[PDB]
């Protein structure tokens, strides 16, 4: 009912491994879909877009602010 890692990566314009790096580094919650794969919601996409935006602006991973 939601979006897997490939879908998220597609909407962000990054690779799937990049999404996985951020999710784990930033201790972000991730569910599992009907196949047991990682799954994300629209909220997650927005949060990960904020991560990408902040890194792009020069913010270090540890200085990132998340809701």
């Amino acid at each position: 009912s939601h979006m897997n890692t490939n879908m998220v990566a597609s909407e962000l314009g990054v690779s799937a491994k990049t999404v996985q790096r951020w999710v784990k580094q930033l201790n972000l919650p991730a569910e599992r879909n009907e196949l047991g794969h990682y799954s994300f919601t629209a909220e997650d996409v927005k949060v990960l877009k904020s991560v990408k935006k902040q890194i792009s602006e020069g913010t270090a991973i540890q200085d990132i602010h998340l809701p």
